[PDB]
């Protein structure tokens, strides 16, 4: 079963840790629990943004370039990556913007977090159609000593 997983701000922005104004450790205790123990997939642009491999998980790198490092797993094509996690229970599909949209499409689930937060950015989550999505878990947060903003956990699943 594929899985999509993100933190999204004010309209559908997605970016980089250190791109992200804001901080979070909920969300990221959030985010482990969730892809710990799964495969996951990711782009280029995200695999360089973490810089080592994710631990607890498969990492596998969608990219269209031969990569550069022998700790992950390099996969060419949306087919390759998929077969590349065997046959497991959930896959969880870790970003970027272009691999999200990719995704999606065969996405059964969504795991998202809305920051409440307006910031400037270059990306955006795919616009996904609700009546299409089921929500099935939510829970907001107020802001703490140890999270900045505000913030919300939801997962929905494809009706
Ligand atoms: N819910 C959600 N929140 C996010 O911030 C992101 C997503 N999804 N999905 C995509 C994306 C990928 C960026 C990203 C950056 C760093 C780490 C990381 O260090 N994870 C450690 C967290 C350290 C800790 O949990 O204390 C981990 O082991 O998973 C993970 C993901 C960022």
């Amino acid at each position: 079963m594929i899985s999509l997983i993100a933190a999204l701000a004010v309209d559908r922005v997605i970016g980089m840790e250190n791109a992200m104004p804001w901080n979070l450790p909920a969300d990221l205790a959030w985010f482990k629990r969730n892809t710990l123990d799964k495969p996951v997939i990711m782009g280029r642009h995200t695999w360089e943004s973490i810089g080592r491999p994710l631990p607890g998980r498969k990492n596998i790198i969608l990219s269209s370039q031969p990569g550069t490092d022998d700790r992950v797993t390099w996969v060419k094509s949306v087919d390759e990556a998929i077969a590349a996690c065997g046959d497991v229970p959930e896959i969880m599909v870790i970003g970027g913007g272009r691999v999200y949209e990719q995704f999606l499409p065969k996405a059964q689930k969504l795991y998202l977090t809305h920051i409440d937060a307006e910031v400037e950015g270059d990306t955006h989550f795919p616009d996904y159609e609700p009546d299409d999505w089921e929500s099935v878990f939510s829970e907001f947060h107020d802001a703490d000593a140890q999270n900045s903003h505000s913030y919300c956990f939801e997962i929905l699943e494809r009706r």
